[PDB]
């Protein structure tokens, strides 16, 4: 009952999920001069193994890579977090055109895409869906994508997109190391927020990396080849699958660095 189209998109989600208008909603516009330098934060560590990936799926809203999360091998820790959070999946949000697509903005600027690495507190909660209910349940690391030079590791991912072009399709996707999609800096902004899709639960500690990664225009194009639609339906391309910035409502954005 929701999507990113004219009639079912983000401005209407509150008709289904009233928490859409809550006090802890994501994404936000990060005003870099208004973030609080927080030197008490621990270093951010993205401790990822190379062969924990399972599959790549077009779920009708994004393309998503799922991981084995049966133990704390592939985790985020430090920064704002109390203890390790296990990687469940990563996915992307992107635009129809090159000047939009990210969920977070920085001083009003959008990027063409944003990667979300979705982690959960498996030490405290039984299931991902239980963690997704709780204020301390999830940690999402956001990485901006800009267009520029070709990204070598991204080729594996963009070559796999053909086989998941239609909604509801999946392919095996082994030995993809998500560390390959990280920038060389671990500087970040962090704030308490929400899932950016229904059910919009206010369960996420956001960690938005300062430094983007680069992919080529050809690579960005392969994302726009994906479809919102199943094999038999009139083709609608998967583009503009982002929620825009939400009201800060007095939350504190912390920064690991001085701007
Ligand atoms: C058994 C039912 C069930 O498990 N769910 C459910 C289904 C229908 C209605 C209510 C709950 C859940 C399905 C997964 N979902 C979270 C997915 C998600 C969404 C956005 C991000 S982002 N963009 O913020 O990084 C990251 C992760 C939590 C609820
Ligand atoms: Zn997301």
């Amino acid at each position: 009952g929701w999507g990113y189209g004219q009639d079912d998109g983000p401005s209407h989600w509150h008709k289904l999920y009233p928490i859409a208008q809550g006090d802890r909603q994501s994404p936000i516009n990060i005003i870099s001069s208004q973030a609080v330098y927080s030197p008490s934060l621990q270093p951010l560590e993205l401790s990822y193994e190379a062969c924990m990936s399972l599959s790549i799926t077009n779920n009708g809203h994004s393309v998503q890579v799922d991981f084995n999360d049966s133990d704390d091998r592939t985790v985020v820790t430090g920064g704002p977090l109390e203890g390790p959070y296990r990687l469940k999946q990563f996915h992307f949000h992107w635009g129809k055109k090159h000047d939009v697509g990210s969920e977070h903005t920085v001083d009003g600027k959008s990027f063409p895409s944003e990667l979300h690495l979705v982690h959960w507190n498996a030490k405290k909660y039984s299931t991902f869906g239980e963690a997704a209910s709780a204020p301390d349940g999830l940690a999402v690391v956001g990485v901006f994508l800009e267009t520029g030079d070709e990204h070598p590791s991204m080729n594996r991912l963009t070559d796999a997109l053909y086989m998941v072009r239609f909604k509801g399709t999946k392919a095996q996707f082994s030995c993809f190391n998500p560390k390959s999609l990280l920038p060389a800096s671990r500087h970040y902004w962090t704030y308490p927020g929400s899932l950016t899709t229904p059910p919009l639960s206010e369960s996420v500690t956001w960690i938005v990396l300062r430094e983007p990664i680069s992919i080529s225009e050809r690579q960005m194009g392969k994302f726009r080849s994906l479809l919102f639609t199943s094999e038999d339906d009139e083709r609608i391309h998967m583009v503009n699958n982002f929620r825009p910035p939400q009201p800060l409502k007095g939350r504190v954005v912390k920064a690991s660095f001085r701007a």
